[PDB]
């Protein structure tokens, strides 16, 4: 059986919480006015939902508005947003409103006037890298520090109105409450910012799952490689990893957890040495480089969740300087 686990900070937020911050299936919803809200366009889709833009009528205010395709997990997800309302870089949650005939559930946001990241990232500089990547972590020390992991962290859900340097962790669909000794649902995150601990499949996991997503997010900015570990399926997600990371590390943390790795690793995986991070910088990407980013970045992506920084511990180190 596998070695157990608990987060190294914020572990018992929940537990000293009261029974209603944490027990979504008992929160009663408050619906608002469907008739407030006018649909614009189409913004995208998810496999639970559709998003829109859309406009509140009674103060001419661009909103966003995804409309629900299971009752538990939209619980979660408002409760989730509700408890999380006013952090730092949180999307607000402005409105939860149902179509009064049909049922049909759908969650008002504020809108962001966000700007494609495949557009985006090309034109940021060292500094806004920096500026971004705090801002990312205030959010993500504050939904840890109300016992919430968000488990989607990743570019297309990092809302920036650029011109407003303006900063937004959205889509908390996937978010989940941090109690100690849960077993999680690995089948969380998008491929590219998994976490080892997902893809070997070890379910104990904690809040340090969004700081190796974060750490992904990091390569891909300062080394200008979107993603920046791009494997095909599942299994080469975590063979991208250890041509990085090198193999040693990967075995380490698989026998320090008593992880028993799928038949399918041992082939694929290899053999390879850990590579030095200044291998990825080039004349192109140099600009975002310096050793303040590749010694931050090496302490997000570690394949140990107990080793990875917390996202306080990176707001403090020299990287932000120039910010804080
Ligand atoms: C709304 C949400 O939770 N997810 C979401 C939002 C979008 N797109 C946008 C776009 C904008 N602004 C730009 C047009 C200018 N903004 N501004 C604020 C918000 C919010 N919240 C927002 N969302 C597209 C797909 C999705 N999902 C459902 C796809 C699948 N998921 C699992 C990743
Ligand atoms: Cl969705
Ligand atoms: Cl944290």
């Amino acid at each position: 059986g596998p070695v157990p686990s608990r987060a190294r900070v914020y572990t018992d937020v929940n537990t000293h919480r009261p029974r209603e911050y944490w027990d979504y299936e008992s929160h009663v919803v408050e619906w608002g006015n469907q008739d407030d809200y006018q649909l614009v366009r189409k913004l995208g889709r998810g496999k639970y939902s559709e998003v829109f833009e859309a406009i509140n009528i009674t103060n001419n205010e661009k909103v966003v508005v995804k409309i629900l395709k299971k009752k538990k997990k939209i619980k979660r997800e408002i409760k989730i947003l509700e408890n999380l309302r006013g952090g730092p870089n949180i999307i607000t949650l402005a409105d939860i409103v149902k179509d009064p005939v049909s049922r049909t559930p759908a969650l008002v946001f504020e809108h962001v006037n966000n700007t494609d990241f495949k557009q985006l990232y090309q034109t940021l500089t060292d500094y806004d890298i920096r500026f971004y990547m705090y801002e990312i972590l205030k959010a993500l020390d504050y939904c840890h520090s109300m016992g919430i992991m968000h488990r989607d962290v990743k570019p297309h859900n990092v809302m920036i109105d650029h011109e407003h340097r303006k900063l937004r962790l959205i889509d908390w669909g996937l978010a989940e409450f941090y109690h100690p000794g849960q077993e999680y649902n690995v089948r969380v995150a998008s491929r590219y910012f998994k976490g080892p601990e997902l893809l070997v499949d070890y379910q104990m996991y904690d809040y340090s799952l969004d700081m190796w997503s974060l750490g992904c997010m990091l390569a891909s900015m300062i080394f200008r490689k979107e993603p920046f570990f791009h494997g095909h399926d599942n299994y080469d997600q975590l063979v991208r990893i250890a041509k990085v990371l090198g193999t040693e590390d990967l075995y380490d943390y698989i026998d320090k957890y008593n992880i028993e790795l799928d038949p399918r690793f041992n082939d694929i995986l290899g053999r390879h040495s850990r590579k030095r991070w200044e291998r990825f910088v080039h004349s192109e990407n140099q600009h975002l480089v310096s050793p303040e980013a590749l010694d931050f970045l090496d302490k997000l992506l570690r394949y140990d969740h107990q080793s990875r920084l917390t996202a306080r511990e990176a707001m403090e180190h020299p990287y932000f300087y120039t910010v804080v």
